[PDB]
């Protein structure tokens, strides 16, 4: 056999990427064995921090006490390895003695990954010791620290929380979305049935489908913006819910800000991106969710949306309906899934792979534990829901200021349903935003939802991969 | 017409990537016009810092004085824009008044990008509080992208060492030493006998050690690679302190996480910054290859892997000294040269040049100290970075010795060879006569004549640097 004549760009494949995702994060480390000890370190209460670039194949990290990993001084031990030929069955890396003034490795580490979000267990070898000596007893078990959920870091008081998780509010939110999004694909038999219970989207016999051919010019976007502004108004009367001023930036890689990287995985402000998960027998959705949560998706899509929707020249070209429709079909769904964490069983919160069936109204799904962002039946319960929906709502004023600049006086402010809104005109197609039957009963909403429905999350049903993906 | 029913990952294409490359960096800003001013800022002496992710389409940055852009406090103005529909003919971004307690933009900027042979941005700024129906405002700006400092502009080589490196004898030696090894397997017997006649065959006569032939990994050619550069380090280090890299330099920290560090990186203070890729005329394959090789994901995918492997006892203990040298040269070595290679430059005045020196072109100007191009062994040894990563490589030989002392104790023996700390022949050291040129197995005009036999023998009329001639793109790159 002949060796390679040159090198090529060796970006990680799916297996290597997923492996790096399993390793990336903060681990609670424990050393076991008669010879299990590291110079100037205790045996228990240690931590291991690992990182791998989104498509990288090298492995970096540090090993020390929790306090020294967050300290500014270089940690005692540094991790250097690579994932060539690696897998859940074999991960290797060396430790570097950063206090010896030398980068030469002092230990050889090998581990196996088992599925608390994961476990690494293996052996450590002192490189100064000869392999011809009796096998040394130097083991370690590292447990990956739980990635804190949004509700574990942003607490919603009982009054607000009681209003969000109530069966009345959950079904309203789901049916309000379901009626808009499905109307264009419902038969008139289904339409007349929803009309019979007053749950048609918009004025009767003049309904405003949100995802049909004329979705951008039928004023459906106005129902989108207003309903959430109405939700923000009532929700903010029960608790201070500040909007995002800017979109959260992706995690800083470990090589440039070690404490910030470590702090990110504690989700301190609840605005961290939950790491993507792998869906059972659905690589298309797993790839889509992964990219949507990636850093390059922030720089390619989210950062663009943040720019466009604060650009007067860009907003002044859109009616309030065009703006709402454009933002809902693109940014809105992606916001939910970027910050979505895995669906948890409502009764105890254990991670579950399956998503709730839309017409499944078992009493457990209504528990406060279910705040899954991928389903409007529960997304409003997540604290992050209000942060980026406040951000969206604030962009309406950028839209108003955009037109006051290029079309002064053509858009008029006006109070609608006790909410700061705008009067109909050249840039406001309608003056009757749809808030459900109130503007145009639990068991009734269930019957309506059953008419519409009677496997991926709701906000992932329209997922589309790029040609390059 | 219909609007999109959903969104999709919108990574930048080649045009968008190159545009972001043109914008990324630090700019000296100048405001011109009767209404040209920004609140709480002077008109002259401003700077603009811009960044775009490797494949990002959003545009971020800051605008303030040089001192405040390097300060920890938030700069006065923040840039937010996007490159949808943008190009050298139109780039737009908004300014945010970070001192106003609001992220709402206060100005609207548009500019055109010129190169004016690193680039120029000129355009207009619009106060958003001012009505467009008002008299046309006079608010222009000209931003000049600051020169990316070269390695020799930040690491100074004393006259003695530098004089030893640029000498025509040393330049031709370095090129012919590489040329002989790398071309031998493709040379006719007429060309081989001709080199043998001048004592420039690679290795022992009639037992030459080609470096890129089928038996390149098992013919001990890698030992000639490691040793010659260790010999070069020894003599060079006797004239100037040339410390090796302990670790490989990390890619630039993005602007979003460390603004001063991002700005300092483009000053190349330690001479170890990665010169931004350039676009080759009528050679997209090479432009993509050079771009990826200089990218951050190439550091994490290739360089960081090499850095790990070549300090992994289990990995090194599986290689003889010849296998190790050959493997490292064919892969990491060439990539090291091109990753830190600044654009080739005219020796007489230093202006960036698109064409590379023809190997058999020995005009007297190429021998000037100005020519320290890393892509050509005729000049790579003159670049200060050359010695940093060749010291790193040389240090890995000791990791290899310790690897074998661990897994094969006593099977590798140290020994002084040609006054250099080396190793004796054995199971893991194929040969004991490293090739340093005619001195070990054998003149200016002679070296020129030999190079002409190798390069000028056929035709000269697809022009790439020496260390890029064996470039290979991954299936995903194009």
């Amino acid at each position: 056999p002949q060796t390679p004549d040159e090198a090529s760009l060796d970006l990680a494949a799916t297996d290597g990427i997923r492996l790096g995702d399993r390793l990336r994060g903060l681990w609670d480390l424990r050393l076991v064995g008669g010879d299990a000890e590291l110079p100037g370190l205790p045996r228990e209460g240690l931590q291991l921090v690992l990182d791998v670039a989104p498509k990288g194949r090298g492995l970096i990290g540090y090993l020390d006490t929790p306090e020294r990993l967050l300290a500014a001084e270089p940690p005692r031990f540094r991790v250097l390895g690579d994932l060539l030929g690696a897998s859940s069955a074999s991960i290797r890396w060396r430790l570097v003695d950063q206090a010896s003034g030398s980068v030469a490795p002092t230990h050889d580490c090998s581990a196996v990954f088992d599925e608390g979000d994961g476990t690494l267990s293996g052996r450590i070898q002192r490189l100064e010791r000869s392999p011809l000596s009796p096998n040394e007893d130097f083991r370690f078990v590292a447990v990956k620290r739980h990635f804190p959920l949004a509700h574990e870091r942003i607490v919603l008081n009982e009054k607000l929380l009681g209003w969000l998780v109530s069966p009345q509010h959950r079904l309203f939110h789901q049916l309000w979305h379901a009626s808009r999004d499905k109307w264009h694909r419902l038969s008139e038999k289904q339409r007349n049935a929803l009309r019979g219970v007053g749950w048609q989207p918009g004025p009767l016999d003049r309904e405003r489908d949100a995802r049909g051919p004329r979705k951008d010019r039928n004023a459906s976007g106005i129902d989108f913006f207003f309903m959430h502004r109405h939700m923000l108004h009532t929700a903010r009367s029960m608790q201070d819910l500040p909007s995002w001023e800017r979109l959260p930036r992706p995690v800083v890689p470990l090589e440039y800000d070690r404490p910030g990287f470590i702090r990110y995985f504690d989700n301190p402000d609840g605005f961290s991106v939950p790491p993507a998960w792998v869906a059972v027998d659905d690589d298309e959705y797993s790839e889509w969710l992964h990219g949507l949560k990636s850093a390059e998706a922030y720089h390619a899509n989210f950062l663009v949306w943040e720019s466009q929707y604060q650009d007067p020249a860009y907003l002044a070209k859109l009616t309030l309906g065009q703006f709402g429709s454009e933002l809902e079909l693109g940014m809105h769904d992606w916001l939910h899934m970027r910050w979505a964490s895995v669906t948890r069983d409502p009764s105890n919160g254990a991670p579950v792979m399956t998503d709730r069936f839309p017409a499944d109204f078992a009493p457990r799904w209504f528990r406060p534990e279910n705040d899954f962002l991928g389903d409007p039946f529960s997304s409003h319960v997540n604290p992050v829901f209000w942060s980026f929906h406040g951000w969206i709502d604030d962009r309406i004023e950028d839209w108003y200021r955009a037109h006051e600049r290029f079309h002064p006086g053509e858009v008029q402010r006006r109070e609608v349903e006790g909410i700061q809104w705008f009067a109909p005109g050249r840039w406001v197609e309608v003056g009757d935003p749809w808030l459900g039957p109130a503007t145009h009963d639990v068991e009734t909403m269930k019957l309506a939802l059953r008419i519409i429905f009677s496997r991926r999350p709701w906000y992932a049903r329209n997922l589309k991969l790029a040609r390059d993906q």
